[PDB]
């Protein structure tokens, strides 16, 4: 009752989910001249991440823990380290972002127009890719993240192995940058935010729970996904005892699902509704 046959069809359907849903919102927000708009390019950033990162980075990590070899050489698994790491961060950028939108949309709705048009969402979509590529590729492809510890030496001088090995400072400061930055800020514009809602409420209750529901929705869900994994991630390196390979290993495929749930959080508007009763 092997598990080859047994996770293998758990990872197809995981691929499967992924590449689907994204191909089915890019081709939605594209094909429709009624659902283009300044804070549906920044969807469409993190559509473009999440169709990447289900395309390139999870077969191959799967196809790595079925057979439980690597095939190709150490260019390839060189390469898609840095996609990996890549597409990671792009998406929990692209995600802080859309939450300073909305704050800016909802705080200052007079001058919500002249802070953000067409011209501006370029550039910081342009800036986010590039900070993230920043730190993706140019550290890995210029050997700086790497041990100093015998087995990592073993581990990068055969060509038949791919294993994470991971500097101090390199992963700190790179966790640094990924998730906790984008979190702080997240947590105090939905505060602001929620602040704001409750506010409307009292008054319109003092002339005459909604808002928990959203709120948990989409902040509890990145939350879930993708904090357990950075606190092993920092705590690893530190402790060299401390945390198991295959606790690791779990812990980051946990966070790769986050990338099939982001149609059912952010593209669930009436609007987007009629796009797909249209479409299909
Ligand atoms: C192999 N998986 C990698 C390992 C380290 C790492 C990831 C994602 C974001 C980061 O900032 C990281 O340092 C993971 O996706």
């Amino acid at each position: 009752e092997v598990w080859v046959v047994g996770m293998g069809i758990v990872m197809s359907l995981i691929v499967l989910a992924i590449v689907f849903g994204n191909v089915l919102v890019i081709t939605a927000i594209a094909k429709f001249e009624r659902l283009q708009t300044v804070t549906n390019y920044f969807i469409t950033s993190l559509a473009c991440a999440d169709l990447v990162m289900g395309l390139a980075v999870v077969p191959f990590g799967a196809a790595h823990i079925l057979t439980k070899t690597w095939t190709f050489g150490n260019f390839w698994c060189e390469f898609w380290t840095s996609i990996d790491v890549l597409c990671v961060t792009a998406s929990i950028e692209t995600l802080c972002v859309i939450a300073v939108d909305r704050y800016f949309a909802i705080t200052s709705p007079f001058k919500y127009q002249s802070l953000l048009t067409k011209n501006k969402a370029r550039v910081i979509i342009l800036m986010v890719w590039i900070v993230s590529g920043l730190t993706s590729f140019l550290p890995i492809q210029m050997h700086w993240y790497r041990a100093t510890h015998q087995e990592a030496i073993n581990c990068y001088a055969e060509e038949t192995c791919c294993d994470f090995f991971t500097n101090q400072a390199y992963a700190i400061a790179s966790s640094i940058v990924s998730f906790y930055v984008p979190l702080v800020i997240m947590v105090f514009v939905y505060s602001r935010v929620f602040q704001e809602a409750k506010r409307q409420l009292q008054k319109i209750d003092k002339s005459e729970h909604k808002a928990l529901k959203t709120l948990g929705i989409i902040m509890g869900t990145f939350t879930l996904c993708w904090l357990p994994f950075f606190i092993v991630n920092i705590v690893h390196v530190i402790q060299d005892n401390l945390i198991r390979k295959e606790v690791y290993i779990l812990l980051n495929w946990i966070g790769y699902v986050n990338s099939g749930f982001n149609p059912l959080i952010y593209c669930r508007s009436p609007d987007f509704r009629i796009a797909f009763q249209e479409l299909l």
